[PDB]
């Protein structure tokens, strides 16, 4: 790595790890299109297993970027349209509040108040039907953004229905395999458990529990190498040979709604670059990021803007992840940690690194 990259990374990440008491961490900087890797600490504290470039971290809600791109690929294949009604893909969803709720609304958290989580009690498709049939919206569709695993989770499950594939099989065949993400998993194979870091919550080793729509909203595990490749693919989709996947990557960075200075993509969120760092840092705090916010539609959606800060946070009980990139600058960062530490500290560190390298 160029000394300027080593310098800024060690100057930024070393005190972050000390301040947040992070047990293990992996970072990739993508600089002029090439990846540079850094690792610290332990994937398993008690067993003294170091983090390596093959360590699997739980991505939590960063998984939604894969879901958004898979949905964009289905659009590009002609299999779905974002204007399609939800009920086109789930005709059993008959309750009257679903009239007018489209795939766009599900994908972008604008259906009208779908809740942050699918309830833990919901486990089968019959439970899931009852949940969505009994849900009562707080707002008309397309008026308020309320970040929700139950919203984009349902989008992902329905987006793959025309293909005839399960969500997991669609993701493997249409996204992971073409991009050579050979160590990215919705379900970690038995033979890969030795590479799966433990997460740490209040000092206790933990892994994410199964839940309905987990794969779609928060369930992917990946290595720092595969995540660097994922950033490269989203930075420069023109190098992707599979045309519908290239197009799906582009569509996930289209701007569908604006609230404040942020724009909602498919999974990804975007702001115009240069950003105000306080806006992205403070906006990442759960107090703002999980709050309902009024949206303005963008009709037609703005095609992906190269001079954007494109990013996504994610957490599980034991992990904290962050990805951010600037297509115009060919510049990106992935930060994976096996402790869920506050979002603003992730965003502040990422901006400090990328701003120094721009
Ligand atoms: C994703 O990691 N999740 C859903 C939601 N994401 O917001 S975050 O990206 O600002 O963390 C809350 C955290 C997490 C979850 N517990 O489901």
């Amino acid at each position: 790595a160029p000394q300027q990259i080593n310098d800024i990374v060690h100057r930024t990440i070393t005190p972050l790890i000390e301040q947040q008491k992070i047990p293990g961490m992996a970072v990739a900087v993508i600089y002029q299109g090439k990846p540079y890797y850094f690792t610290w600490g332990y994937a398993d504290i008690a067993k003294k297993q170091p983090v390596t470039q093959q360590t699997l971290f739980e991505l939590g809600s960063v998984s939604k970027t894969f879901t958004g791109v898979l949905g964009g690929d289905a659009i590009a294949r002609g299999e779905i349209k974002l204007s399609d009604p939800t009920t086109k893909y789930w005709p059993e969803l008959t309750a009257k509040q679903w009239n007018g709720i489209t795939l766009l609304h599900l994908a972008t958290y604008t259906a009208g108040g779908l809740p942050l989580q699918v309830p833990d009690e919901v486990k089968s498709s019959s439970d899931l039907l009852r949940f969505y049939q009994n849900w009562q919206p707080a707002w008309a569709p397309g008026t308020q953004r309320l970040y929700a695993n139950s919203s984009i989770g349902l989008f992902g499950a329905l987006a793959v229905k025309p293909s005839g594939l399960s969500f997991e099989q669609a993701m493997k065949t249409r996204v992971f395999q073409p991009l050579k993400l050979n160590h990215t998993w919705i379900n970690v194979p038995s033979a890969e458990e030795k590479n799966y870091a433990w997460g740490y919550r209040e000092g206790k080793a933990v892994h994410v529990s199964p839940g309905a729509l987990d794969a779609e909203a928060y369930g992917v595990k990946s290595t720092i190498e595969d995540m660097a490749r994922w950033v490269q693919s989203n930075l420069k989709p023109l190098d992707i040979n599979e045309k519908t996947l290239q197009q799906g990557i582009q569509l996930a960075q289209s701007r569908y709604w604006q609230t404040g200075d942020m724009y909602q993509g498919l999974g990804w969120e975007m702001l115009d670059w240069p950003v105000n760092p306080d806006i992205i840092i403070n906006g990442s705090d759960n107090k703002i990021a999980l709050a309902a916010r009024p949206v303005k539609p963008i009709t037609p959606p703005t095609p992906a803007v190269r001079a954007s800060w494109v990013h996504k946070t994610g957490a599980t009980g034991g992990f904290g992840s962050y990805v951010a990139f600037i297509p115009e600058k060919e510049l990106g960062i992935v930060m994976l940690a096996n402790k869920n530490y506050p979002n603003p500290a992730r965003v502040a560190a990422a901006w400090q690194i990328l701003n120094a390298l721009q």
